[PDB]
């Protein structure tokens, strides 16, 4: 399995801090962030080559062309996801990818399960009573296995409400990936991150809840092994 | 805060829990359930571009609503006739902020969906005072819920794109109504996962894939 491009230089944004009505003080440790953070980092923080955001929808059922039903794991992503993770399309137009809200990308395995030749076909949620549908605009090479980044289907992040995308308080449902330029240590950026946080985040809301937190970059280790049961393991020997 | 905000609930579904319902629920609740002062329904259209008098284009968050929406949420009309509001499918109400953005004096002007090749138009029948900022309820433009087809509106199964708001009478607990709701459900939907209606207090302060898909442009 491939390494991601420049993998030695990819970090994720973590959040650390403390909270506090009868209950003892809590140390806060998050691996996900509010929507607003990733774009701001790319714009504002020196030494950042690229930043991008994802949010996992999860697994749900999709019906293809009004017939067969497929369980699909859906991830919401930016066009930059393709660059950040070196994702190549087997079919469809790369420039187009993940720009139109009514279109999706499907993994090579999923396309195969669907019977192949899926480009241009239409998908909708299994329980939908509408003829509105999502069009398959591309097919992407399966993402590396035994990795934290997992998706059967990719949809544009713009599906999310503008309020979420621009949020700095709570709703920490996004993973923010940051690629640094060579020679930049993640730790060096703590102060700038703070400056950025102060610019965008109303701090009042936190003090009211007795919360202090801050962001820091940590190197990204993708490894997440598939649950190693005999049943799982046997299937791939 | 909305009027009697302490007594406002929304309809949730329980089996798995959801805060939206099929089109038919709200009217039935008002009709058949004792302890209920008022009930109304809305569905979010989404954000789209509207063209004003064949000139400038404005991005507009659009919400479909009933006239009772004005009562339930205490919405004052800055301009136009309240009694007329949201009666006619071919008219809309516009927020003060949008009206201002639009250069003002917008009463009677005509709007068309940008991407539309027809010349049919919606007319601005009123301007409403901006809704509270902190709320889950947001709209630049209000359109009559009767834009939706009968098949949607009267439906009890699926297509749960509606938010149903209920104002209880004083001294009635939400919990108290679970039984009457169940009776209501049996009458309206043949029951043949288990799903049931319940009321939870509305807190003006998590999208499903179907929900998101519906409002995408």
């Amino acid at each position: 399995e491939r390494d991601f491009p420049h993998h030695d230089r990819i970090c994720i944004v973590k959040t650390h801090g403390t909270r506090q009505e009868g209950d003892k003080p809590e140390e806060l440790d998050f691996s996900q962030v509010s929507g607003g953070v990733a774009p701001a980092i790319q714009e504002e923080i020196p030494g950042v080559e690229l930043a991008t955001r994802t949010t996992l929808y999860g697994t749900s059922k999709m019906i293809l062309e009004d017939n067969k039903t497929y369980e699909t794991k859906t991830l919401l992503a930016e066009p930059a996801f393709l660059d950040m993770f070196g994702v190549e399309l087997i079919a469809g137009v790369r420039d187009s990818a993940l720009r139109d809200n009514m279109t999706c990308l499907i993994s090579e395995s999923l396309a195969r399960k669907m019977g192949g030749d899926v480009l241009g076909k239409r998908l909708r949620p299994a329980e939908s009573k509408s003829d509105r549908a999502i069009t398959i605009g591309g097919v992407f090479e399966d993402l590396p296995h035994n990795s934290s980044i997992q998706a059967d289907m990719l949809l544009p992040i713009t599906w999310m409400p503008a309020e979420s995308l621009n949020n700095w308080i709570g709703n920490d449902r996004y993973i923010a990936y940051v690629r640094l330029r060579p020679g930049v240590s993640p730790e060096s950026l703590d102060e700038a991150l703070l400056e950025m946080q102060k610019r965008h985040q109303d701090m009042e809301v936190f003090r009211k809840a007795g919360v202090e937190l801050h962001y820091s970059l940590t190197p990204f280790n993708r490894l997440r092994l598939e649950d190693p049961t005999l049943v799982n393991m046997l299937r791939i020997q």
